[PDB]
């Protein structure tokens, strides 16, 4: 027997109720910028499918960041940026400013708003308890919006979140890897990074929803609020699941795979073993007890479950009592 079906608890006929043209990217028409307006400045990374600059737009003299592509499919491409343009001007959405190609060589670019980042791997250790609360609150403003626009980001880490710390600023970058959200939609498992993946993902479960991006913020607040990056290390994708079971139990996992009727792979039998269910106190020491309280337990608890149609949506999680404060001041 095949896998029982899923549907998003909440925006889930979004796209259905929108025109063919908002989501059918594959019809997407991609207008054009100027090439000559953009001057590289210097590189800021390296990537799989990319190479990024920091560029001057000399028309404007204003700073720019340019993600110049490697081969990727046109449709994937027109996927990007149909979802930049749809989320334009959304709380903490990255602003594409333009798509230039390179006259000769045919190589496309994406133009983007400049955000003045601080790493993550000096960040972080910095952030107060404050800090953290403040900082989720405004990934979950840009994840309640892109859902309630029936895009699931589908890559939410760490690298994927700017972060200007002097001017309180978070943008959520690299929509490359985001989709829209489809009732019966079987989507492409692999997808995200190792240490963010939701369970789903590892499984095989192929219709899963907005709920994933959820799944990530959990293990991105595990990471922040325990001082463990990462929070589940896996060594590889069947680990990964393992590193899970060894935290939230084998029971609930099995009576998940029982709940959607899963076929798990083989592999897992002899390596999931039997695990009991861990209490959140076990990753609490002296140097990151500052920044964990009952509130952020409670929550983090909420987020970090096997069946995503259990899991808070972005909404509900921004009424959460861990925000009481960030929310207040925000008045
Ligand atoms: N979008 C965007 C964006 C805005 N600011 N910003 C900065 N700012 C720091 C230099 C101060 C760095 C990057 C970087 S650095 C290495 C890779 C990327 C990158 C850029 C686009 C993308 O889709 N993925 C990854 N991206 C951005």
């Amino acid at each position: 027997s095949g896998p029982v079906p899923s549907r998003a608890r909440v925006y889930t006929d979004v796209n259905t109720h929108r025109p063919r043209e908002y989501w059918d990217y594959e019809s997407h028409v991609v207008e054009w910028g100027n090439q000559d307006d953009y001057q590289l400045v210097r590189k800021l990374g390296r990537g799989k499918y990319s190479e990024v600059f920091e560029a001057i737009n000399i028309t404007n003299n204003e700073k720019v960041v340019v993600k110049i592509l490697k081969p990727v499919k046109k449709k994937k491409i027109k996927r990007e940026i149909k979802i930049l343009e749809n989320l334009r001007g959304g709380p903490n959405i990255i602003t594409l400013a333009d798509i230039v190609k390179d006259p000769v060589s045919r190589t496309p670019a994406l133009v983007f708003e400049h955000v003045n980042n601080t790493d993550f791997k000096q960040l972080y250790q910095t952030l107060t308890d404050y800090d953290i609360r403040f900082y989720m609150y405004e990934i979950l403003k840009a994840l309640d919006y892109c859902h309630s626009m029936g895009i699931m980001h589908r890559d939410v880490k760490p690298h994927n979140v700017m972060i200007d710390h002097e001017h309180r600023k978070l943008r959520l970058i690299d929509w490359g890897l985001a989709e829209f959200y489809h009732p019966g939609q079987e989507y492409n498992v692999r997808v995200a990074s190792r240490y963010f993946k939701g369970p789903e993902l590892l499984v095989d479960y192929q219709m899963y929803d907005y709920s994933l991006d959820m799944w990530s913020l959990g293990c991105m607040l595990a990471s922040m609020i325990f001082r463990k990056e990462p929070f589940f290390h896996g060594h590889d994708n069947y680990d990964q699941l393992v590193r899970i079971a060894k935290v939230l139990g084998t029971e609930d996992l099995y009576d998940y795979i029982d709940k959607y009727n899963i076929e798990l792979d083989p592999r897992f039998n002899d390596i999931l073993g039997r695990h009991s269910r861990k209490r959140w106190e076990r990753f609490v020491h002296s140097e990151n007890q500052h920044l964990v309280s009952p509130e952020a337990l409670d929550f983090l608890d909420k987020l970090l479950r096997y069946d995503h149609q259990s899991r808070l949506t972005a909404r509900e999680a921004m009424e959460h009592p861990y925000f009481y404060t960030v929310v207040k001041d925000q008045a």
